[PDB]
């Protein structure tokens, strides 16, 4: 699988992994959101959301 690994206000790049799935979490604070992405679909806990889809470069 080929999936983005850049987080927030950060240069796009992407990885290589081997699972089927990518995500991306996202939470806010303060006046900006922090977004980060990575390969899976691991559950998180409440407040930091999160979403995964199953297709590459999906995860943006």
């Amino acid at each position: 699988r080929i999936c983005y690994n850049h987080q927030s206000t950060t240069r796009a790049t992407t990885k290589s992994c081997e699972e089927n799935s990518c995500y991306k979490k996202y939470w806010r604070d303060h006046r900006g959101t922090i977004i980060e992405r990575g390969c899976g679909c691991p559950k998180v806990k409440p407040g930091v959301g999160i979403h995964c889809c199953q297709s590459d470069k999906c995860n943006y």
